[PDB]
DNA sequence: TCAAAACGTCGTAC
DNA sequence: GACGTTTTGA
DNA sequence: TCAAAACGTCGTAC
DNA sequence: GACGTTTTGA
């Protein structure tokens, strides 16, 4: 697990409240005991032109890649064990998003216990909604009460 | 000249060029003598519901002030002497912004000598013309091109 | 005549 | 910015 | 059955 | 985000 620059996350902080997001969502997906996947994404969006600020993002956090779409970029960082140690170094400097980093942090060290009753499922879907609650949301559309419904 | 603390210039620059902007404006208005005002604005915008943020901002900066319209807020810096003193530390930490950071700053020193000579006021009026090609400009009237035209 | 505020608009980059 | 659906590669 | 990637959509808050 | 137009008041 590497450790950050502190002024580096500072720097980073202060950016991902402005145009970072910290993302939960549950997938549907019927080759999952629950019928759905529990997914966590740490993103930085920006213009394309821009991307090389984005490449440096992989570059000093040595984990994460780059995905152009249209006239947007976007860092992307899923992988869980880099997430956690990420997220744990990048927290105590978060003023907007703060919350969201310790909802997804709770939820990962959660997610074994995920897996093994309906019940843990469920709660930490609740999670996922409380993390939902705390963004901007707009076109959220499977909740726990969608997988409430799925575990019958 | 109030000094800022290092920790809280790094997460700024962070947010920012991330919400941030720095704009630089040569508004037509006959009262002043080139027929031009040269204006310069440092903003930081946020939804509404997030305004207690920007209110924090004139807290700590200790000048400017928070302009709402309607869902959006503003928080905005015009003064020319504490701009100057507030950009010459902020600038260090700027990555996207930087380059019109210290343009702005230049035009400030430049500011008393442009209104003695019609052809100095119009090589600041280039200066911003500089700041508007490093940003996203979109809707942009005003040029040094037509400060040129109303000079004969 | 000027610094600064006030008020308003629009198209993406979030 | 913050979601959505679908596929890959174990 | 999973984690992760790939691919795709949409409404503002910049 | 990044501009625009108009007004205030020494
Ligand atoms: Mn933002
Ligand atoms: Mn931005
Ligand atoms: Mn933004």
């Amino acid at each position: 697990n590497t450790k950050y620059n502190k002024e580096f996350l500072l720097y980073l902080a202060g950016f991902v409240d402005g145009d970072g997001s910290i993302i939960a969502q549950i997938k549907p997906n019927q080759s999952y005991k629950f019928k759905h996947q529990l997914s966590l994404t740490f993103q930085v969006t920006q213009k394309t032109q821009r991307r090389w600020f984005l490449d440096k993002l992989v570059d000093e956090i040595g984990v994460g890649y780059v995905r152009d779409r249209g006239s947007v970029s976007n860092y992307i960082l899923s992988e869980i064990k880099p997430l956690h140690n990420f997220l744990t170094q990048l927290q105590p400097f978060l003023k907007l998003k703060q919350k969201q980093a310790n909802l997804v942090l709770k939820i990962i060290e959660q997610l074994p216990s995920a897996k093994e009753s309906p019940d843990k499922f469920l709660e930490v879907c609740t999670w996922v909604d409380q993390i939902a609650a705390l963004n901007d949301s707009k076109t959220r559309k499977t909740t726990s009460e969608t997988v409430r419904a799925v575990l019958d």
